[PDB]
C-alpha cells in the first residue's frame, strides 16, 4: 500500500511527510496525540530560523497546515509494533494495521516531570527542561537545576554563563555524572549544591517564579529559597516502545542510525529526538526529517 | 579575539551564528555579499517547515533580522585564507585579518548557469536548478532537463513523477552518468533524449516559458520545441577556494566533515551546501548550522 509511513507528527515527522508527499510518495502520517509533539508544550521559541519569536503551538499549526494539500494522509494511530516482511513492512496500531514499503520513525523523547505543584503553572514562566532553549532568559538570576546525572551537571555548567548563580539540587549525597563533568562542576565557583533534597513546590506570582520549597529526604527538613528559574533533569527517555525487539536501539532504547537516518533495517529510518544523538532541537529535527525523506524515496525507487 | 567566526551568511551560517551568539560565544559572521546566500536567487520556497510559502529574499530577511539583537557581530569580508595556529586560527580577508578560537565554514555552492537569453527572465517562471525544490510546480508538463551526468539523469528520473514527459538534452552523443543510473533512464519511457545539442534561448510570454530554441553542435541545425519548464545541471561547484590547501576537501573540492560537522582540523567545522554530502536544502543547512554551533561551543569550552 503506502510508499512510506511516518510515525509521529512532531517537527521531524511533519518535515519528513512534507517531503515525501511533495515528492509524490504515497504517504501516511500516524499520530497518537496532537500534531506538533513537544512543540505543543513549549511557549516562546527563539531559535527556529525564520521566526524571531514564535509560540510552540503556533509553530505546530504552521508546520501541520500544508500537509493535507501536499497529499499527506493524516491518520490516528498508537503504533504498538512493526513487522518486516522484506518487500514490505507491517505497522500495527491498537485497532489497525498498515502495509508500507518504508517507515520513518519520528516518535521523539520524553522529559520526566517533577509532578509538584507549580511546575505546570510556571512552565515557560521560569520552569524549563532545556538550557540551550531557555537559559538566555535568566541572565543574572539565581538559577536552580534539579538532577545529578550528566545532563543536570552539564546544563548547570552551561547555565552559569547566564545566571548569577546556579544551584544543583539532587536527591542523593553525591552525583552520578561522569567524573570529568563532575570535576568541571567542583571547579566552577558559581555552582553550589543542595544534597539529599527534592523540590516540593515551585512558587511565584501570577507572572513568574519567585521561590522553591524543598525537603531533605533524610531529615524531613523543609526550606524555601528564592530562585528566578528552574531547569529540570530527572530523566529523558526515548519514545520507541514499539521497536524494542527489532535490534535497532541502544542500551537506553535510543534508535541507532547512520548519518543518512538509516537504521540497520533496510527501509526503516528514524529521525529527530528518538535517535541516539546529542543535540535535540527543532532545527536538527527538521534537518533529520528532510534527510530521511530523501532516503526513503531512494529506497522505494530501487 | 572571537570565540567563533562563521564564514558565510546563508541559512547554514545564519543558524550557526544565531546559536553561538545565544550561547554567549563571542561571535563574528562574515559575508562578502547579501545575507541569505542562494535563498536570494530563489522565488517561492514551499518546503521550509513553518512557512507554507515564502519568497527566498523574504526568508533571508527573517533569518538575518534577529542576529544583531542576539549579539552576532556582522562584518563585511571576502575571505581568502585561513591559518591554523593551534590555540587560535587566523582568517585573512582581502583587506583584513581576524583571530578566533574556532571557525564554522558556511560558504555554500554554485549552480553553473547556461548564460543564454531567457534563463534569467524566466528564473522561477519555468527555469530551475533543483527538482526536489521545484518539480512539484510542473505536473503533467513537457519538461526539459539539461546535462548528461548523474545529477541531470537522476533529477530527470525524479521529474517524471510530475511531468507528462521529460527530455534530457546533452551536448555530447552519450552520457557521463553512472551505468546504473543510465540503465534506469533508458528503461523509463517518459524520458527521451536530444543529443549533441545545447539550448540557445528559452522563450515564453510575460508570465511563463513556452519554448526552448536549441542547436546541434555538430550540425549547426537549430530547433524550437514547446516546453513548460527547464531544469539545468551543467555543473555544481563548492564555493571554498580559501581552504584548498588545508587538506580538508575531497576531489571536487567539497569540504569533508564527520556527522558533527567537524573537519579534520580541530576547531574548524563546515556546514550546509559547502560540505561533501548528498542532500542540499535549507532544512539540512539549518540542521547543519545548529549542530556545528553546539560542537564549536564544546571545542571552545575544553
Ligand atoms: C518544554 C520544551 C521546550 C523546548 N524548546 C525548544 C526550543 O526553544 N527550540 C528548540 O529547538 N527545541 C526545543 N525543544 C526541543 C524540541 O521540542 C524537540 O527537539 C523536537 O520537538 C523533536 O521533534 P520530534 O519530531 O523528533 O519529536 P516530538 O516533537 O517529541 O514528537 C514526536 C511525536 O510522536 C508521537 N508518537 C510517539 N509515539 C508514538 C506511537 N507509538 N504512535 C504514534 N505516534 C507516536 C507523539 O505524540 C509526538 O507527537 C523543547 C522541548 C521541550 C520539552
Ligand atoms: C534557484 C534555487 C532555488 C532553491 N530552492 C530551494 C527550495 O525551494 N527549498 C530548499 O530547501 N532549498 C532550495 N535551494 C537550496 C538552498 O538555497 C541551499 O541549500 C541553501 O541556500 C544553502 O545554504 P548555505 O547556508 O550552506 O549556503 P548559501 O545559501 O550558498 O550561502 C553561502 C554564503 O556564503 C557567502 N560566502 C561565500 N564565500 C565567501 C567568502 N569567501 N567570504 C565571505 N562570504 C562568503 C556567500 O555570499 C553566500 O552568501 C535552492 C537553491 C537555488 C540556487
Amino acid at each position: 500500500k503506502y510508499d512510506v509511513v511516518i510515525i509521529g507528527s512532531g517537527p521531524a515527522g511533519m518535515t519528513a511527510a512534507m517531503y515525501t508527499a511533495r515528492s509524490e510518495m504515497k504517504t501516511l502520517l500516524l499520530e497518537r496525540g496532537v500534531p506538533g509533539g513537544q512543540m505543543n508544550n513549549t511557549a516562546e521559541i527563539e531559535n527556529y530560523p525564520g521566526y524571531e519569536t514564535i509560540m510552540g503551538p503556533e509553530l505546530s499549526m504552521k508546520m501541520a497546515e500544508p500537509l493535507e494539500g501536499l497529499g499527506v494522509e493524516n491518520a490516528y494511530g498508537f503504533v504498538t509494533g512493526i513487522e518486516d516482511h522484506g518487500d514490505y513492512k507491517k505497522i500495527i496500531t491498537e485497532d489497525d494495521e498498515f502495509i508500507t514499503k518504508s517507515i520513518i520513525i519520528a516518535t521523539g523523547a520524553n522529559h520526566r516531570k517533577l509532578e509538584i505543584p507549580g511546575e505546570e503553572e510556571y512552565g515557560a514562566r521560569g520552569v524549563s527542561y532545556c538550557a540551550v532553549c531557555d537559559g538566555a532568559f535568566f541572565r543574572n538570576q539565581e538559577i536552580l537545576v534539579i538532577g545529578g546525572g550528566d545532563s543536570a551537571v552539564e546544563e548547570a555548567l552551561y547555565l552559569t554563563r547566564f545566571g548569577q548563580s546556579v544551584t544543583i539540587m539532587h536527591r542523593r549525597d553525591k552525583l552520578r555524572a561522569q567524573e570529568i563533568i563532575q570535576q568541571r562542576a567542583f571547579k566552577e565557583e558559581k555552582i553550589n549544591f543542595i544534597w539529599d533534597s527534592v523540590p516540593m513546590e515551585i512558587k511565584g506570582d501570577d507572572k513568574k517564579i519567585q521561590s522553591v520549597v524543598y525537603k531533605n529526604v533524610k531529615t524531613g527538613e523543609v526550606t524555601e529559597k528564592a530562585f528566578g528559574g528552574i531547569f529540570i533533569y530527572v530523566g529523558l527517555d526515548p519514545v520507541a516502545e514499539f521497536v524494542s525487539d527489532l535490534g535497532i536501539t541502544d542500551e537506553a532504547g535510543w534508535i541507532i542510525t547512520d548519518d543518512h537516518m538509516r537504521t540497520n533495517i533496510p527501509g526503516i529510518f528514524a529521525v529527530g529526538d528518538v535517535r541516539q544523538k546529542d543535540f535535540r532541537q527543532i532545527t536538527t529535527a527538521v534537518g533529520d526529517g528532510a534527510q530521511a525523506a530523501q532516503e526513503a524515496y531512494k529506497f522505494v525507487v530501487e
